[PDB]
């Protein structure tokens, strides 16, 4: 537990879903946690006094800068994790018009810019840490499999997340000499208010047949946390899925 | 882990002997599959055995599915048995031959596929374990992808094993049986038998891999149920140029 115990993760999105999970995982692995969302600050409330809420849009400046000196307060920044998005399902055409350019806008804006702006901020403060052994620290993306199988009505869902994969690698590879690895996990179909019928989605999955856990994403953030050997990859944890168009 | 039985192909060095070691430490007992190595395995204690076999030959392996099923329900079977090759296409001497390029395709693609396949039938004979019968982890390389020069059999090779991961996901999903494929990049193992400057030129972290880094992967993809039909490269993200 050398990059937990003792040190401090960030984990956007982290009062709900993929992000609540993965900082329940953190804090059960001894880190401190600061949770950056719109909001969920009675649920974070509960999780014990290592957990603290900064209230954050993850696409402000000024906001993510105001969550980081909080985190940096607490220990050395090791852990960033990008888990804070949303969604639409819109087609390009329609009787109703063409999908509009601020639906695009702003779910590439939350996605893809607001992952990029917490990354490169929360790595500033994981670069300043003296290394233990060989590491500074990690950021953790979260993509999608839209990535890669976007279905109808996914245009800009799978850009943003599309975004997300392509950006892994040159991030790992420009954070490199500094020691702090860069990962994006990109799930399948999840149990979370995201998706707030559903039996019948679990049992499209080839195996196992039923909508993800959240604690299964956070046990894989703990697992990249733990393997020096996991950077700029993309991992799909999806039980073999592949989306269809619809 | 515990009370399940493993079986681990090439087990008796690198990756293989990495994961039997974390297969046992986590309380499983091992049948390690090898051309070699008994005294290896000899010191690793009363929970592994060793079954001498090729992993090409169906017979042998049988035998060693037969001596694992013996010791409790197989829900574990690692493919780590393997070699490389470096040859030209075309150099002063000649051709690439055509035998060399079916030994590595036979050792390691088929070889895989016949230690997943009679591997598949034992763990399709257990009762599940709530909603999964067991998992088979199979060994490509960043080569599937980034082949070199002077890999045109190993990288056929393990963009095979990359190819056929997701339909045999899909095959084995009704019984839960879970596939899953590591591509590791640059370990120190007896298979490297100038490392330095190797190690230098991976990203970050900037070495080789420890073997025991591999190993853990593989009991994270036992414990995880949603890791299925995927390729996890575990490489320090290297990219490998062609040369
Ligand atoms: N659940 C799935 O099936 C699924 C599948 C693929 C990808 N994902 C991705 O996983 C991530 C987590 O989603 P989830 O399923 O946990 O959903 P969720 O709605 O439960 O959680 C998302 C969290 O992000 C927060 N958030 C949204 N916009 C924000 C912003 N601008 N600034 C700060 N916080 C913000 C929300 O308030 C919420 O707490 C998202 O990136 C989502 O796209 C989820
Ligand atoms: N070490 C690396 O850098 C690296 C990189 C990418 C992929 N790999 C792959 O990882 C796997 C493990 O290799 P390693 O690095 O541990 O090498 P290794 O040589 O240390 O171990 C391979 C083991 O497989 C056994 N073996 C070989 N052919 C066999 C056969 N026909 N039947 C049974 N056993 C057989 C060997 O006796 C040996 O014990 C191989 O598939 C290799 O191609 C290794």
């Amino acid at each position: 537990h050398m990059k937990t115990k003792d040190a401090v993760a960030v984990v956007t999105g982290g009062a709900s879903g993929l992000g609540l999970a993965t900082t329940k995982r953190l804090l059960d692995a001894g880190a401190q946690v600061v949770v950056v969302d719109l909001r969920g600050d009675d649920v974070v409330g509960g999780l014990g006094d290592r957990a603290r809420f900064a209230q954050a849009d993850v696409t402000d400046e000024a906001a993510v800068s105001n969550a980081l000196e909080l985190a940096d307060s607490l220990g050395p920044v090791r852990v960033v994790v990008n888990c804070a998005g949303t969604g639409n399902a819109i087609r390009v055409l329609s009787r109703d018009g063409v999908f509009p350019l601020a639906a695009f806008r702003k779910i590439v804006d939350i996605n893809l810019v607001g992952t990029f702006n917490v990354l490169r901020l929360g790595a500033e403060r994981i670069a300043k840490t003296e290394p233990i052994g060989e590491e500074r620290g990690v950021i953790i993306n979260t993509a999608s499999v839209a990535a890669f199988d976007g279905q109808i009505g996914q245009a800009a869902y799978s850009a943003s997340k599309g975004g997300v994969v392509g950006m892994t690698l040159p991030i790992a590879r420009d954070l490199a000499s500094k020691l702090i690895r860069v990962v994006t996990i990109a799930p399948g179909l999840f149990d979370t208010p995201l998706l707030a019928a559903k039996a019948s989605l679990g049992q499209q999955v080839p195996h196992p047949s039923r909508l993800g856990n959240p604690d299964e994403y956070g046990a894989l953030v703990l697992h990249i946390i733990e393997n020096p050997m996991l950077n700029g990859e993309v991992i799909r944890l999806d039980g073999a899925i592949r989306m269809a168009p619809r």
